[PDB]
């Protein structure tokens, strides 16, 4: 689709066999989700935004369908105000910014 | 354009005369720049994200120039590490998300 951005581009997405809705975000280099399950090991990382960093869960290799297109890439967890669909997935589903 | 999403999509933009670069950021509300010496009035305001909030000045009706294609809009100046184009500017200039 071509989404325009007069509102949040927030879109459905499919990870952990569960529907949810993310927030398409190329200004964030990876992909950061609310608090929730994922398989395999996680490890330690903080990450920084606009106002500071935050400590999240790293999960490595994680399947999620972004509106029925999917992906395989890491997946941060941690406490985001809103789940965000990082450029590390966006590119894997061909995602680019057109004007 | 047509850009994509391996690197971070930085794209110049001016502000009077002055030639700065910033990232196109559909995370984002509103746009968020370092100090640009604009004159005339602000409103303070508290805006956030990742890792909590930041005190910005807002100043409205400024003229932005984004990867050459002309805008007029509200832009929050604050302590932000990256300058930042948000939605309220990418509407202006006709920018999609499309996959």
């Amino acid at each position: 689709p071509q989404i325009t951005l007069w509102q949040r581009p927030l879109v459905t997405i499919k990870i952990g066999g569960q529907l949810k809705e993310a927030l398409l975000d190329t200004g964030a280099d990876d992909t950061v989700l609310e608090e929730m399950s994922l398989p395999g090991r996680w490890k330690p990382k903080m990450i920084g935004g606009i106002g500071g960093f935050i400590k999240v869960r790293q999960y490595d290799q994680i399947l999620i369908e972004i509106c029925g297109h999917k992906a395989i890439g890491t997946v941060l967890v941690g406490p985001t105000p809103v789940n965000i669909i990082g450029r590390n997935l966006l590119t894997q589903i061909g995602c680019t910014l057109n004007f």
